[PDB]
């Protein structure tokens, strides 16, 4: 219950910065959102989903760990991600503006016909 309301701040935020989704790598940030600690979670939250994205050696400890996430065993994120994102019909996909160049390439890449949008420190009030 106490997590709730950083979840449901989360929401409110997505509302007011008008993003269909945030895209959240970081496991600070990570952990912030689930309490789950480590180096090979994705997450990726809409107006209507909380997703968890992991690999086949930490779905259990996820599984068991991380609530109010609907964990995905996945050895592509991104890819498992753009599924979402078109059944879900979403269109601008927000993502932290300190990832790399290279990386928002890659993300140019796999969300082409989407708009991304660059957030400053989306998660920096989240976290205080």
């Amino acid at each position: 219950n106490a997590m709730q309301r950083r979840l449901e701040r989360f929401d409110a935020k997505l509302v007011q910065s008008g993003l269909d989704a945030l895209l959240v790598t970081g496991q600070n940030n990570i952990y912030y959102l689930t309490d789950f600690w480590g180096t090979n979670a994705t997450v990726f939250i809409t107006k209507n989903r909380r997703l968890f994205l992991t690999d086949s050696r930490y779905t259990l400890i996820a599984k068991q760990s991380v609530h109010g996430f609907d964990i995905i065993e996945s050895k592509d994120p991104l890819k498992d991600i753009v599924k979402f994102v078109e059944v879900d019909k979403l269109e601008t996909i927000g993502f932290d503006n300190q990832v790399s160049f290279a990386y928002y390439q890659a993300l140019q890449a796999i969300f082409e016909g989407y708009t991304l949008s660059p957030q400053t420190n989306f998660m920096e009030e989240l976290r205080m």
